[PDB]
């Protein structure tokens, strides 16, 4: 799997505008194989077109939590589910807490078209 198409299996869902309800991350963590060999603990889907989120490569620069400089942080708020394992959560019963939030998001942007291949954080 190619960088960008890695980060856009684990992180893009433009067919919602939001998560309906508190399932959500139970049905998604699931359908883009994150609980595959075990259970991913966190995990971020944005629901905005891939075009909005790629452009964020464009937009302000700031650093990445390691400190790298590829980072980019949206101009605008973005629709987007958190997914978190519950405390009781084991594989490979993986079941997760769902939270929907419109916050500004915060990718590595990497290669040429220069997209986005990793989830750096929301705020
Ligand atoms: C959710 C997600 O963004 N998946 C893309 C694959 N994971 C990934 C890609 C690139 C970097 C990276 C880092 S790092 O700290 O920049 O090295 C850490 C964890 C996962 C990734």
């Amino acid at each position: 799997e190619t960088a960008a198409a890695k980060f856009e299996r684990q992180h893009m869902d433009s067919s919602t505008s939001a998560a309906s309800s508190s399932n959500y991350c139970n049905q998604m963590m699931k359908s883009r194989n994150l609980t595959k060999d075990r259970c991913k603990p966190v995990n971020t889907f944005v629901h905005e077109s891939l075009a909005d989120v790629q452009a964020v490569c464009s937009q302000k620069n700031v650093a990445c939590k390691n400190g790298q400089t590829n980072c980019y942080q949206s101009y605008s708020t973005m629709s987007i589910t958190d997914c978190r394992e519950t405390g009781s959560s084991k594989y490979p019963n993986c079941a997760y807490k769902t939270t929907q939030a419109n916050k500004h998001i915060i990718v590595a942007c990497e290669g040429n078209p220069y997209v986005p291949v990793h989830f750096d954080a929301s705020v």
